């Protein structure tokens, strides 16, 4: 019944909303899951980032790119919300930097050097995936143009589940070796700009690792998270909403509450 | 939970000033270990420079370099904040006294010149960390530029951790001879710097040697220190603070209440 119970308060808030929400949890000490349209397509936005990241740090682990390395961009006309490229514009950033700068920041320049010059572009992104055996992930478009959000559009979605699953095999599997796993973990530990997603579901005193989107149409936004409990086994979270409307906005609070919901299905 | 209580205490400490305290604590004598965001990121500071003095020390017993030989500088225009190479400019230094100036008065001109004649620019500082299992110390840039304590910038930091570490390999462990190694600790007993911070946090009758670093942006402050305690095996105390604000001042007293707090909690 308590599967049953949570669909039924997920359901009730994207009614509220007016709109769509996708989850997928893992408590990956009990096997526990819990899944709400867990298999339907929801836009990425920013959210790719995270695994663009773990993407350069596999190519670092095999030696094909040296995480302090320079990457100069002192030509390139920055795309928006570059923050953090912007500002080292005239030095430099070591690869590390820039990868970690995409994640923590959501640092649109960061995104497109890295596609560019180490990734194979778009279609490098989605190889990467389904290297880790994710076959539901696809990303078709640079930024900005990944973040059209438009309903039934498939270019630049996940599920829930393949999310959560993907997560789980990065930061807590075997994808990537003891040390540069730990560099992943403490990458996501530091993102910025989560606070208000499933960050605000747990306790102060649990730590979080997570990965933001929120594509700036149809009220789509997202968060992803490993969660490490007070004394427990980690607990994986995915969350994916869309709206209604072009011009509805997205909204934080739904994610949290959605978040909310999944952590006490598998508890 | 007496780790709590102290995670608790530094926790309010750092919202009371509005900044980031960084801590990590050892007991050499029991291996006890006490830390809080102990592996995230701080400027170094002027607190790199007791490292130098080290990779300097190290040189010396390796045969590489002379304690004792002459470091000429007649005609250099020497960088602020450089007292006692000021007053040698004539005459020269050995490099004895040019390394043990860089760490006592955290003298740039002495860093400088050493940088650039012996230990090989930063990427040099950065090999000699790693050469004793330091990961995650990084000097990219000269004095003074290596102040600049930009929130976000991974340039010329490192983790309460690792400091806290490689100081014990330093000053208590193999790396250098029982000779050598007498004189680093003597070194950093004659710290001039640092009265009002690890110093200010136990009795006047425990023998202290430590290394500030007081960036002068974005209230951005540190001091790590051996420390024995009368009859007691020997304590490493590391603690790094950021602040808010660009305009913020650094704070001593959080420091040195940080160190208080870090000191009970392994005890
Ligand atoms: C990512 O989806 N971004 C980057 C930025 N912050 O990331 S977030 O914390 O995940 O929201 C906000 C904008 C957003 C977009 O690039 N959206 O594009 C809007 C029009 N293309
Ligand atoms: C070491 O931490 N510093 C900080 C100094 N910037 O701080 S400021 O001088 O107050 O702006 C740059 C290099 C180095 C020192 O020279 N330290 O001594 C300066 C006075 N504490
Ligand atoms: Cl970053
Ligand atoms: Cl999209
Ligand atoms: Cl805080
Ligand atoms: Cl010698
Ligand atoms: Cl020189
Ligand atoms: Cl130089
Ligand atoms: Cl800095």
């Amino acid at each position: 019944n308590k599967s049953d119970a949570a669909a039924k308060q997920i359901k009730k808030l994207e009614e509220d909303f007016d709109g769509r929400i996708g989850v997928f949890a893992i408590d990956t000490g009990s096997g526990n899951t819990f899944g709400y349209r867990s298999d339907e397509r929801f836009p990425l936005c920013s959210s790719f980032k995270g695994f663009l990241a773990a993407a350069v740090l596999e190519r670092v682990q095999q030696k094909k790119l040296d995480i302090n390395q320079k990457v100069k961009y002192e030509s390139r006309d920055l795309e928006y919300h570059s923050p953090i490229t912007t500002k080292y514009k005239g030095s430099g950033m070591t690869l590390g930097d820039m990868a970690s700068a995409a994640l923590q920041y959501s640092d649109n320049g960061a995104t497109n050097i890295i596609m560019e010059r180490f990734l194979g572009g778009p279609e490098g992104m989605t190889k990467f995936m389904r290297s880790i055996g994710d076959n539901e992930f696809r990303l078709d478009r640079w930024e900005l143009e990944l973040n059209t959000a438009i309903p039934g559009d498939k270019r630049d979605t996940s599920t829930p589940k393949a999310v959560a699953n993907s997560l789980n095999k990065l930061a807590l599997g075997n994808v990537l070796n003891a040390k540069v796993k730990a560099i992943y973990q403490n990458w996501l530990k530091g993102n910025t700009t989560g606070d208000a997603r499933i960050r605000a579901s747990v306790p102060a005193d649990w730590v979080v690792g997570d990965k933001t989107g929120s594509c700036g149409a149809y009220g789509t936004a997202n968060d992803y998270a490993v969660i490490w409990p007070k004394n427990r086994a980690p607990l994986i979270v995915s969350i994916y909403t869309t709206r209604k409307s072009k011009d509805d906005k997205h909204s934080d609070k739904t994610i949290a509450e959605a978040s909310r919901i999944a952590i006490q299905a598998i508890d």
